[PDB]
């Protein structure tokens, strides 16, 4: 038993990570077959934040300007077009190391993994939620633009993110691996700010789920709820409504527990109105939102990659 | 800037595990060369749960009694040795993944990654810390024994630990890479119990440091403390005393902040007296006694 906030095993990622360098400016890029893909602002430099069309400023590039290495190997760009708000540069050599992969978009709410680089090199890698404001919590370090986001399906590594910038609250913004960003941002050099974030009640249901199987019972009660009626208290609490999905989602969880969605609901609700009252859950003194369903059965069923 | 736990980018690690049965126990190994270790209880029986007798166990075996997988590779098993609490396995074939490694043992406080695997395939990676009474707070299902905990700083992989067993208060015990326990456990079902666990107060500070350096001051106050009086206040809250080796090794987050270690000692204590009131450290509720000094260092704080 026990419960941690667990990544995947990022060796299938760390394979394709390389330094990208524009210039003054260097960065991560991922490698995949024959392209390595990054943020477009790569190219970007104080005298050109006056240009409406960044087509403009990338035609400007020759291949050789971008300077791509892959470890000690220097990678040869051989083409370079924009894709949304990332840059596609095309080198001579597929990578040998491509895992078997998709580019996939997520929702707020669920969660994935990032392999955290600097300079082209696996720095670290941690387990976040995608937030309902579309940011991610990120690291301490900096020089991550870049550093992707991931789930292993099976041998599958499905890419959902990449890092484009920091915020000034201390939270990271980023696109899907086809350039789109995630929320209300832009990736040229204007401040921008996280709008209010709110908490994501189908993970906290989750994890009190988890709570239960590993034992910790104490903030049960005998009462059940309405779906009408904890919504009311969610929205007071700054909790996302919970839908008949979220519901669904949760089956398996209250299937085994012996413990109803509504009647966790209930249990929310004392939580949110009373406090812990000096207890922890799972060790903590917080109730946590950035375990999915998914995850906890994941984690107390033992998949593995 | 957001504050993180990190794990180490797990592959080095995941391109060493492989998968070891005995009989009808199949558990996890590390394959380094030509050499796979793996928890020696892997050869116990039903009957050799309370007092195994490891040495009567593996006297008995043959080479080709220990079944070893690497992926769909069958691995050849050429020779067999115990040393402490783990086995090691001679194979046909060294690991052409084997990265530059070491082994080393670590000391209550320090941290390492944990890549949770079962049947030789890893599963997840996670962070965690040595507590003070040498027993681990991990995330282990059934099969999950012969996983490993391990940093890599600087492209080396030290290898510090592998997963044994799970007590009865659901922690975790495991042995060095030489086989040899943490803590006094043993690798037997008989009643043994862990000292009631406190908490890593170096840790807690450097961490106080760091939020500081993020940029929060709410908790500082204008008192300092002699190192006795913080230790007789911290023992009151089951705070792991507070040594001179300690105040040393937060030199240079002082240095850093300007925050002398007695007078960060003196925040502490007035944290523990106080609670935190609805207020927040790097996103925290509680004081976290899992980041190092060094590991403040590793993300630059
Ligand atoms: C980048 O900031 C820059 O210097 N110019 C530019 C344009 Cl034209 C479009 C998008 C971006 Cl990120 C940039
Ligand atoms: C990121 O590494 C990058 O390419 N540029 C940048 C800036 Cl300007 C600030 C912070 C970060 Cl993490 C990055
Ligand atoms: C460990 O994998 C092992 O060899 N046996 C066992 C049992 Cl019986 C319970 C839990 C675990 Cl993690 C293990
Ligand atoms: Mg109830």
């Amino acid at each position: 038993s026990g419960f941690r906030k667990m990544a995947f095993p990022s060796g299938k990622v760390e394979g394709c990570m390389v330094q990208v360098t524009c210039g003054t400016t260097t960065l991560n890029g991922l490698w995949l077959d024959d392209v390595v893909y990054c943020p477009r602002h790569v190219i970007c430099t104080s005298e050109d934040m006056l240009n409406p069309n960044y087509e403009d400023l990338l035609i400007r590039k020759s291949n050789h300007n971008f300077l791509v290495q892959a470890g000690n190997v220097q990678l040869r760009v051989i083409g370079h077009s924009m894709q949304n708000c990332v840059l596609k540069l095309k080198v001579d050599t597929a990578n040998p190391k491509t895992p078997k992969y998709k580019f996939v978009r997520i929702q707020p709410g669920q969660t994935f993994s990032v392999l955290a680089c600097y300079n082209g090199s696996p720095s670290g890698v941690y387990q976040c939620a995608m937030r309902p404001n579309f940011t991610i919590k990120g690291s301490f370090l900096n020089g991550s633009c870049g550093s992707v986001g991931f789930n292993i399906d099976y041998d599958c590594v499905s890419f959902c993110y990449m890092h484009h910038m920091e915020l000034p609250t201390g939270v990271h913004a980023g696109t899907d691996l086809e350039g789109n960003f995630y929320g209300p941002f832009v990736d040229r050099q204007t401040a921008q700010a996280a709008g209010t974030d709110t908490t994501i009640t189908v993970n906290v249901l989750a994890w009190l789920y988890a709570a239960v199987i590993n034992g910790d019972r104490w903030f049960l009660n005998r009462f059940t709820t309405t779906l009408n009626d904890f919504n009311l208290v969610a929205m007071k609490y700054n909790y996302e409504p919970l839908t008949q999905d979220h519901v669904d989602i949760l089956g398996p969880l209250s299937a085994q527990t012996g413990i109803a969605v509504l009647d966790m609901c209930a249990s929310l609700k004392e939580l949110l109105q009373n406090g812990m009252n000096g207890r922890t859950i799972l060790g903590s003194a917080l109730l946590e939102d950035e375990f999915t369903p998914f995850d906890v059965v994941r984690q107390c069923s033992g998949v593995t990659f």
